[PDB]
């Protein structure tokens, strides 16, 4: 039931993501950041159990302030930027999903790693709000935010497979995933940007 559950509860935030997205163009700026900060806010308290509500509305607020990025790198290497980026998101998330629903072996060690690796990201990514790194340092962090992503899809889905999580579970663990999704799209849509 949760392959079953939680993988719909997910392809919904996507759904909701688009429509936030598609309402984020009409959005206008300087509303953006605090809507941003309260994205920070959600991601934060979410993971210090979060219902359905919680997790629709964070979709939809995502979906919005992920607006800046998508439409800059469109308007400055071309909307199949955009595009190839998301279809090779969807791939690498069904593949190594995929490979999470099957391989045996309880990725559960590997749990250490990639949260150093999250919070590495996070700690380059904080600096390069305040001082911007060159692009030649974008690809390149941009490259490392792939993998460790690619990699929190896989382990995610591989604990969808083992952990004993509870019905109620569903959203909050939902919510791992669409960040997993998220984050692994514009680090390799930057990734093709640079490109
Ligand atoms: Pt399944
Ligand atoms: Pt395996
Ligand atoms: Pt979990």
């Amino acid at each position: 039931s949760i392959m079953q559950r939680i993988l719909t509860v997910f392809v919904f935030t996507l759904l909701i993501a688009t429509v936030g997205l598609f309402i984020g163009q009409f959005v206008p700026v300087a509303l953006m950041l605090p809507l941003s900060i309260l994205e920070v806010a959600m991601i934060i308290l979410a993971f210090w159990a979060v219902g359905y509500a919680f997790v629709y509305t964070f979709a939809f607020v995502s979906g919005i302030t992920l607006f800046p990025i998508v439409s800059h790198y469109a308007s400055i290497a071309g909307a199949y930027v955009v595009l190839e980026a998301f279809g090779s998101t969807f791939v690498i998330f069904a593949v190594l999903g995929t490979i999470g629903a099957k391989m045996k072996k309880d990725l559960s060690f590997l749990w250490s790693f990639l949260l150093v690796a999250v919070l590495a990201l996070a700690v380059v990514g904080i600096f390069n709000i305040f001082s911007p790194l060159n692009s030649a340092a974008m690809m390149a962090y941009s490259v490392i935010g792939t993998i460790v992503f690619s990699l929190y899809i896989l382990y995610d889905l591989n604990q969808i497979k083992h952990r004993h999580i509870t019905e109620d579970l569903i959203p909050v663990m939902a919510l791992s995933l669409y960040l997993d999704f998220i984050n692994l799209f514009i680090n390799l849509l930057r990734f093709f940007g640079i490109l």
